[PDB]
């Protein structure tokens, strides 16, 4: 209907310390907020910082608020006031958080103060009905879709960590929950620094016809000072200050040492100088645990503290069974804890990881080694954060930690009250340019950008609800609320087109354009002559050492340089090391950049792929070996220079047809045209005319301005992900889930219940009788495959009791890939059937028999924690599958799956 968002942000004057703006519908006029009609919903012992006061007042005026501030500032102060007005006026409230662990402590942190609280997480329902219900975002989405009544009395939904909407996988759940939520509800959003905070406000203003205020402060309660440890270095160096200033001088020095037990010295130093507590963030479970055993050589705890650790560990581990209290981890973790040394990793049994968390808060662990995700976990802030590496593997390739990652993990430094200041240390193992360090340490926080991925649970559930259609979510989605730039695209199109018209009177007649095409086509034909020269059959025999070759990147010309070697590394791609002039700055780089016109620059060895060589020259010149010294590298410049002085036209070049090699391929045809175009040029009347250089330059601007105008017009159709819904709707109709008129069918309504896993395969397998005629023990293992997505494991040999079911899951999985392909979906059959992993299948059947976890832990190499996560996720899948069978009324299946939940739910898991 071509109806687009019409929302205006109006600035609200702010006392020093906050930026307050108010997103409002354009039609609605701005009225200043009313003040404190009620004396106080809640009273805080602490003296409120200015941002807290402006945000709370918005809660008071029943106007929605979005808060962005650093992780030690009092963002929660805003959540607790909202919960207080809600409990006071009796309106029900919900707190929704990204991870379950934030919720389990937050239920308790909220329960003590309020005591009319409930927890809704898949693992547990406590006080299922209460005025304040802590719901994970995932259960809210289920509840909103299920037509549950808990959302009837809610007028405040508190979305903590809305900056977790960015992730592709769970970003749909937050965006979906906000759209499904009624326009009546007012929402308080708690986020860390986000550059695009205003846009989020405009979404909740357009989406819910209300004002979403935005409060932004850069306040950090405890100043953080950033440090870097060069390898093999006596001391730490101050790269960044409390004032935030970047010290390049020290950073290059710290770097300078880098050109030419390490953790133990840094940890020991921190402890001696009272920089404790230190969270050492290692990127691997193998590195973190192994590092701790290094510090076992030192005792960091008092004798009184050791008794307190023993009293806490045993009170905590009393819950476990006597055979269970002797598991290989339980015995081993206590000694490390006594010394003040702790491990926080996802390979940990859950009861132990919570004990480590309670002790660190209580001060009984003074050096905690943690994997990154402890960062996502609530609180547990420290004085010093130490990074055992500056690079984290992305699976496809190893990469430096993103600016955003340093900002989260560095913010666990600076306890607000105990520490006057906070200290952050990075250990760098590879050369880094100042440009990388300025971004990693001083990086602006990542923008909050949508990752709306359509899921069959999204399409199927929306078909069930009568009022809404799957397409509704697409239009109200954050991804289609970037409609805010279409109006900008139009402003450039008209403005640029008017500019072309002012240029058109200045531009000359089409006769110059005719030359431009002949000049441009000859350049285009020229690139084709180069494509043949780069070919590894002809170029490589000729890329001998000492040769004069010219290297050009995209938009960068390095110019003449002398080859040092010929080699194959990384259709194979061949790498030639060509000495090329490069900026004196490129010496610092770990990406080498061509010398600027200002400086002569310094020659250096830049690995160059053969594909980048513009030209190969028939002049080979001497390269001194030991090209390390600045004098030897610069000497070649004088030698390449004499070749340029001796020859006026330029260095001679080897003709591909004769000197370079056998051009059996018809380059003669590209060359045949090249000469004629040169003949067409020059013969063209406008050749070498007086003031031609300026006369021709204008012609280029008009062409490129047209390119800019033409290109922008292509990007201005809408309907961005409709092809995916269209293809996804077709797979559902074919498989049997929905009718051709888009009405859900009973096969479909079962899949709406299985939202913890692949709804399509499990509902289709359920129909083909796969689950039927299988012992509950066999069924529990097969459903595990859906909820295990790890790696670096070898399948335990599977007997026909467990392999035969697996061979049959694949057949349904192969069909779903095939129906998906004929539906123009992007599924690759191999990944889909491999997505479900059979690695932990024999560790779930053995658990079903009644074997203790220790037998189970031995059967597979997986860390104890991967087994616990798979098992509670399996208990839910079983719970979702048993409800699904109610719809089809299969009595055995509902009981068989319910039998499975009882057999699996035992001992240390589900503690
Ligand atoms: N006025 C205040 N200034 C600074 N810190 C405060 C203040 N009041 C409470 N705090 C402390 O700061 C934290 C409150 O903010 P927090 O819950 O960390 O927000 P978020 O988790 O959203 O970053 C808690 O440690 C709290 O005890
Ligand atoms: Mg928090």
């Amino acid at each position: 209907a071509d109806l687009m968002p019409r929302v205006k942000v109006q600035s609200v004057e702010t006392v020093e310390g906050c930026t307050h703006e108010v997103a409002l519908p354009a039609e609605e006029d701005y009225l200043p907020l009313k003040p404190r009609v009620g004396k106080a919903a809640k009273e805080y012992p602490f003296i409120l910082d200015a941002f807290q006061r402006e945000a709370i007042q918005c809660v008071d005026n029943n106007q929605s608020v979005l808060v962005s501030a650093h992780t030690s500032a009092g963002k929660t102060v805003c959540a607790e006031y909202a919960i207080a007005l809600a409990l006071r006026e009796k309106q029900r409230v919900i707190f929704t958080s990204p991870i379950k662990a934030l919720s389990n402590q937050k239920y308790r942190e909220m329960y003590e103060e309020f005591q009319d609280v409930g927890l809704m997480t898949g693992d547990v329902t406590i006080n299922p009905t209460a005025s304040c219900l802590v719901m994970t975002t995932e259960i809210l989405r289920s509840m909103l879709y299920r037509g549950s009544e808990v959302m009837r009395e809610v007028a405040w939904v508190i979305f903590d960590e809305i900056h977790y909407m960015r992730d592709s996988e769970r970003g749909v759940v937050w965006e979906e929950t906000i759209i499904l939520l009624p326009d009546n509800v007012h929402y308080v959003f708690l986020s860390a620094t986000i550059p695009n905070a205003r846009q989020f406000a405009e979404w909740i203003c357009h989406l819910h016809k209300q004002p979403c205020h935005v409060i932004y402060t850069d306040y950090r309660p405890t100043p953080l000072q950033h440090y870097i440890f060069p390898a093999g270095g006596d001391g730490l160096h101050l790269v960044v200050d409390e004032n935030g200033d970047f010290r390049e001088d020290n950073f290059n020095t710290a770097m300078q040492v880098l050109r030419d037990s390490n953790v133990f010295k840094i940890v020991k130093m921190i402890m001696e100088r009272n920089f404790q507590p230190v969270i050492i963030f290692s990127f691997s479970k193998k590195d973190c645990e192994a590092y701790a055993l290094q510090m076992t050589k030192l005792d960091f705890n008092t004798d009184e503290e050791k008794k307190m650790v023993e009293e806490v560990f045993s009170n905590a581990i009393d819950c476990l069974s006597d055979e269970d209290k002797k598991l290989p981890q339980v015995e081993h973790v206590l000694p490390l804890l006594k010394r003040g040394i702790g491990i926080h990793h996802g390979g940990l049994l859950p009861i132990l990881k919570e004990t480590i968390e309670i002790l660190f808060s209580e001060g009984l662990i003074k050096a905690l080694f943690a994997t990154e995700t402890f960062a996502m976990g609530i609180n547990m802030p420290a004085r010093t954060v130490l990074f055992t590496n500056a690079r984290k593997f992305d699976g496809k390739d190893f990469r430096w930690i993103s600016s955003g990652e340093y900002i989260q993990m560095s913010g666990r430094a600076g306890r607000r009250g105990m520490d006057d200041r906070g200290i952050v240390i990075l250990m760098v193992d590879e050369k880094m340019s100042p440009t990388i360090g300025k971004q990693l340490l001083k990086g602006s926080a990542d923008p909050l950008n949508s990752a709306f991925h359509l899921t069959y649970n999204m399409v199927l559930n929306l078909l069930r609800v009568e009022e809404i259609n799957p397409e509704y979510m697409l239009e109200k989605s954050f991804y289609q609320f970037q409609h805010y730039r279409a109006i900008p695209g139009v402003v450039e199109k008209v403005k640029n087109s008017e500019e072309q018209y002012n240029k058109i009177v200045i531009p000359n007649e089409e006769s110059v354009v005719i030359y431009y095409k002949i000049r441009q086509q000859l350049a285009k034909l020229g690139k084709e002559i180069e494509e043949y020269i780069h070919k590894p059959k002809y170029c490589l025999p000729f890329l001998q050492p000492g040769r004069l070759v010219k290297v050009k990147n995209e938009g960068d010309d390095f110019g003449w340089g002398v080859v040092v070697n010929f080699s194959k590394k990384s259709d194979p791609l061949y790498v030639v090391e060509v000495l090329l002039r490069c900026s004196k700055e490129s010496l610092k780089n770990s990406a080498a950049k061509p010398a600027k016109p200002d400086e002569k620059g310094e020659m250096q060895v830049v690995p160059v792929l053969v594909h980048l060589l513009s030209a190969i020259s028939s002049v080979r010149l001497y390269i001194p070996k030991d090209l390390r010294p600045v004098d030897n590298r610069q000497s070649v410049l004088k030698s390449i220079q004499e070749v340029q002085k001796r020859f006026p036209d330029g260095i001679p070049l080897l003709d591909p047809i004769d000197d370079m090699g056998i051009q059996d391929q018809g380059l003669k045809k590209v060359i045949q045209k090249v000469e004629a175009f040169e003949h067409r040029m020059y013969s063209h009347p406008l050749h070498n005319d007086p003031n031609l250089e300026t006369v021709y330059t204008l012609c280029e601007k008009k062409a490129q301005i047209a390119i800019d105008i033409k290109s922008a017009k292509r990007e201005l159709k809408t309907v961005l992900q409709m092809d995916e819904l269209k293809c996804r709707k077709r797979v559902l109709r074919r498989l049997g889930f929905a009718t051709s008129s888009d009405v859900i069918e009973m096969k479909g309504r079962v899949a709406c219940e299985i939202s913890s896993a692949d709804e399509l395969l499990l509902t289709e397998m359920m129909f083909n009788g796969l689950f039927n005629d299988l012992s509950a023990e066999q069924a529990t293992a097969l459903l595990s495959c859906f909820v295990f997505q790890e790696n670096s494991s070898e399948m335990p040999k599977l007997t026909e009791q467990l392999a035969g079911p697996l061979r049959q899951m694949q057949e349904c999985a192969k069909r779903i890939a095939k129906v998906s392909a004929e539906a123009k979906l992007e599924i690759d059959e191999e990944t889909y059937l491999s997505s479900f992993k059979p690695h932990l299948m024999d560790v779930v059947y053995t658990w079903a028999t009644g074997a203790t976890f220790a037998h189970i832990c031995k059967m597979t190499d997986v860390f104890e924690g991967s087994i616990i996560r798979c098992m509670r996720r399996l208990e839910e899948l079983l719970r979702q599958m048993c409800q699904a069978a109610k719809a089809i009324g299969n009595t055995e299946l509902e009981n068989k799956f319910a039998e499975g939940i009882t057999k699996i739910k035992r001992d240390i898991v589900f503690a």
